[PDB]
């Protein structure tokens, strides 16, 4: 693949933002990732694919872009009686795998074998007042993630199941790898880009407020395709929501855009976390949820800035003009403390969804 | 690449029509095409990209997204002056070349440099009343298919400039390679698929079931204009004008093969048989909207190519005519025109045709190629 090469970019402490860069030419002042070491990474990476009640026509048509090189970890959250949406989604799956023998895990959100596995450990963020897995995107992520450290995946990378266009799935996953081919950290992100452009604003401001230059650096606030080192998003706190993609980004300045505490995470601060920001040649499809969305994605985005700890008056108060007071985001704590093996066994000793082909 | 197998088919005298087959998986009852296989098989096979006033930024994301390996050949019958949109055309390729380093030729289709070389051949069903390249898609494809036979193209395969999804574009050229590896015979075409198309496909089905006396729903891709022909069989196909071309392939190849009939002439083309590919894409098809014209106007000449094909009947004819005109596109008592057709170009010396070209044509632009 051929890509603009990672010129400009701006620091804020340990963390570079990476300008965003256009993939230039498909299949192969310009960076050339060749197609040999993009799928040699591929192995290395899983692609986590959240779903929740999406039409299975498009489920099918995402799992068939993705390179069989990479493993597919499906986290669905779908509706369990009238209709056990999760049972057409198993025998999609099912087929699926007859016809391609895919590696693939899936299993469903709520199964109470998982909410057992993060009791025994004593992970309590993800589980709701019931003591079941809570609903949402954030935790079925977080779930996903765990299954991917599970299978010692060094990468990870999600993608949206409800996408018209599988080649733009198929490109996405490749884009991810030719991030981290182009990345020198342990500690990489790539984000996708095609009010995500308010989204944009705020974070942008977040960081304007303290250098007194005004920035544009950050394009891909609310990229739902984005994917990590492991290294990386094990030590990451989750939100969930609208607010998971943008709290990423808060969370990194907050915590890294300083040199404070770096005793905590030395190895992260020596090696510094890498942002790439990479625009895909494929526009971007998926389904349209109606409206009620699209507010709630703009309350809990601005939210997420909102009430972090790098926010002055001003950007309070324009968010505020410009939008009671915001929620504060509910946040969960990273995953690495986690003995995965250990969570592992108990999930695959009591979950009555889990499935697993060639994985 | 994954693909259900080919299991069911049809055959019409010399002509192997394969049932529609689906792409199952992307990179790699179920054929399995390695990504090695189709990477090597890409070098020999041509892309032709005939556009004409398409916009820019749909352009470029259709000419990066077609595999690096692949020569690319562009035939633009874009606007000439007020303003030069083939100038911007020219600027836009020049960029990509300059980026990428592609492998790309590109012509205008009425340079006169061309008319030039196709008059001096003897060959003028592409020239119009003064002498100059007719207007038209089928008479840029024609273009291109000459320059692809020039520079030793084993395979040709065309492309839509319009494509709203590069993606979708290297799908279909991954698709060609498919169906050319899954192949038999020397003589091959393969055929994408994903109203006017499901009307022009039940006529075609029509056309054969008059005479088999059984019912079919076999060819469902009669208005593919996605699709690649190995240059053995595109060098010996009569092409139609303007946008009838790809309903007429079908018909042209069921008429003078579907019967074992004057057998010497196309001695080696009924050894070897035709066979039809026809794969169901995964991606959506979604180029840009031209209007409600463009839409009638395609429907017009789809089936005017069939009404007036040597296999169509009187049952046939009427129910082509109470369809358009009940459709308000055909006036009450007026018949479909007869699409104009070029002969075969194989009988045209490539290296006389090209010297002439090479030396005349004042927008010819190579690079690598
Ligand atoms: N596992 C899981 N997936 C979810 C949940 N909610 C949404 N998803 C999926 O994660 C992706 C969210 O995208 P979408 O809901 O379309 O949000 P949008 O595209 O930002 O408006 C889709 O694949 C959803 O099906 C959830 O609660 N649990
Ligand atoms: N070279 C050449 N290309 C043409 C001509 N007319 C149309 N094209 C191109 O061939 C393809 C035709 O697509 P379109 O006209 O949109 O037909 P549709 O796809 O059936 O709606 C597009 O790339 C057009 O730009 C022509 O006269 N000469
Ligand atoms: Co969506
Ligand atoms: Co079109």
């Amino acid at each position: 693949m051929l890509l603009e090469a990672p010129v400009y970019k701006e620091i804020f402490g340990a963390v570079t933002i990476h300008e965003v860069q256009k993939v230039i030419k498909m299949d192969t002042t310009i960076s050339n990732i060749p197609r040999e070491k993009i799928y040699d990474l591929l192995g290395k990476m899983a692609v986590i694919v959240p779903m929740k009640n999406e039409k299975l026509h498009l489920v099918d048509g995402v799992l068939k872009a993705i390179p069989h090189k990479c493993p597919i970890i499906i986290v669905s959250n779908s509706k369990r009686e009238g209709p056990n949406r999760y049972k057409l989604e198993v025998d999609l799956i099912r087929h699926f795998y007859n016809l391609t023998h895919s590696k693939i895990i899936m299993i469903h959100q709520k199964d109470p074998g998982l909410a057992k596995a993060f009791k025994e450990v004593g992970y309590t963020d993800i589980l709701d007042e019931n003591g079941m897995i809570r609903s949402g995107k954030g935790e079925g992520m977080l779930v996903g993630l765990l299954l991917a450290k599970a299978i010692g995946a060094e990468y990870v990378g999600f993608v949206d199941a409800d996408n018209y266009i599988p080649g733009a799935v198929n490109e996405y996953v490749k884009d991810y790898a030719a991030g981290f081919l182009m990345s020198e950290s342990e500690y990489t992100m790539v984000r996708l880009h095609w009010v995500s452009e308010i989204t944009n604003h705020y974070l942008n401001l977040l960081v304007s407020e303290h250098t007194a230059f005004e920035t544009t650096i950050m394009v891909t606030g609310n990229a739902g395709e984005h994917a990590m080192t492991m290294k990386l998003a094990e030590i990451l706190p989750f939100s969930t929501g609208y607010s998971i993609e943008p709290y990423e980004i808060v969370y990194i300045l907050e915590r890294f855009g300083k040199w404070e505490n770096v005793e905590e995470f030395k190895d992260v601060f020596d090696q510094g976390i890498e942002i790439f920001q990479i625009e895909t040649l494929n526009p971007h499809f998926h389904e349209d949820k109606g409206k009620e969305h699209v507010k709630e994605m703009l309350l809990l985005s601005l939210a997420t800035i909102y009430h972090s700890k790098l926010a002055t008056d001003n950007l309070r108060k324009r968010i505020l003009k410009d939008l009671e007071e915001p929620p504060k985001p509910l946040v969960m704590r990273p995953i690495k403390e986690i003995p995965i093996k250990e969570w592992m066994d108990i999930v695959e000793g009591n979950s009555e969804t889990l499935l697993r082909f060639e994985l």
